[PDB]
């Protein structure tokens, strides 16, 4: 197991029990968002943490509900928080679903801040404007859970990975295809997107130029997973193939996580994901040098022993050593907490320099 610069349990279970993890980098703030659900999916919870390299150490302010995060009789679920870096605008997207829990009930929302996550609007509700007449032909949907995109298109487009179950026979159960919602106009207008293909579940995306290629990583129902892209800014995910290095455990899968950074010579992608074939276990990062090339996936190094889940990954800047530096939050110990994990490219690759 990689040395780290920290590794330090942020959410754990006690009075509630808090699963799904999603983590925000705000650059001009040396600062991070730790968001999750807090369960009896009940409601979202918040802990910021003040980045200070000298120390290679993130403090962690105390936990807060996100309280404008719900609706009445709803419970809250999906973090997918995003920076707007044109407008110093955070998003944090999510799922709103009926207490009482085949016909979709499921709600998508928004809350913003603009004081770096101290304050929130009140939500919106983004469901028939986002969807429209499809919303008819499922039986629910998911965003995320974890970090959207931001693109560096001419409109600063936002970019949030998502899932829907599509009833597509009479006989056959729902079946799930990712696609991501898009806006053009700072999250006031969305559409959208094309589907990937079928049993796509938890996805996850970024930009890489290499020229504008949205690659996109999803959970998948077979042993390995699902990677598209788009060259039209996420509207059509084009092509799309089964990845083989990258494993998936049994049952159904694993949500993982994908970000892309500067590459140390324009960009390389880093992954995480549990790494054994048979379980939920042992947290793996992988290296994408020659991104979006399937075939460039590295093996796995490791991250963290036993028992492992959904993970999210941010690039956090330039690491106290000179490289990339990765924070990393995910599920731990059967689902126990929720650990933040920080480290650099020197640290877990040490091969493909620094
Ligand atoms: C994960 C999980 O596998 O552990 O799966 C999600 C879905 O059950 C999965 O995508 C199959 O439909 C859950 N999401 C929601 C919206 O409930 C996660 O909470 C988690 F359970």
């Amino acid at each position: 197991s990689l040395p780290v610069l920290q590794k330090e349990s942020v959410f754990q279970s006690g009075a509630h029990a808090y699963r799904i993890p999603a983590l925000l980098y705000l650059p001009g703030q040396q600062s991070l968002l730790a968001f999750a659900e807090q369960r009896a999916a009940e409601l979202i919870v918040l802990r910021r943490g003040d980045y200070d390299a000298p120390t290679h150490q993130v403090q962690w302010q105390a936990q807060e509900v996100v309280a404008q995060a719900r609706l009445d009789g709803h419970r809250s679920m999906n973090p997918c928080p995003l920076y707007d870096a044109q407008t110093g605008t955070l998003f944090l997207f999510f799922i709103a679903i009926p207490g009482q829990v085949r016909a979709n009930v499921t709600r998508l929302c928004q809350v913003t801040s603009t004081d770096h996550g101290r304050t929130w609007s009140s939500p919106r509700d983004l469901t028939d404007a986002a969807i429209g007449p499809a919303y008819r032909e499922w039986s629910t949907f998911a965003v995320g859970p974890g970090h959207c995109l931001q693109l560096n298109d001419r409109a600063r487009s936002l970019v949030v990975p998502a899932y829907a179950y599509r009833k597509l026979h009479p006989i056959q159960r729902p079946i799930p295809s990712a696609f991501c919602f898009l806006s053009h106009d700072h999250g006031r207008t969305w559409a959208r997107g094309h589907f990937v293909a079928q049993d796509t579940l938890e996805c996850q995306v970024a930009e890489v130029e290499t020229q504008r290629v949205v690659t996109l990583n999803a959970r998948s129902h077979l042993r390995a997973r699902v990677q598209a892209q788009s060259t039209n800014d996420g509207l059509d995910f084009q092509e799309s193939q089964l990845v083989k290095k990258l494993v998936e455990p049994p049952p159904q899968g694993c949500q993982g996580s994908v970000i892309s950074f500067p590459s140390p010579r324009a960009q390389w992608l880093l992954y995480t994901h549990p790494t054994h074939s048979w379980q939920r276990a042992d947290l793996g990062a992988y290296l994408n040098p020659r991104p979006p090339a399937p075939e460039a996936w590295s093996e796995p190094v490791l991250l963290a022993k036993g028992s492992c889940a959904y993970s999210d990954l941010q690039s956090m800047g330039t690491g106290p050593d000179g490289s990339p530096l990765f924070g990393c939050l995910y599920e731990a110990n059967d689902y126990e907490e929720i650990v933040f994990l920080m480290f650099t490219l020197k640290q877990a690759f040490p091969a493909e320099y620094l």
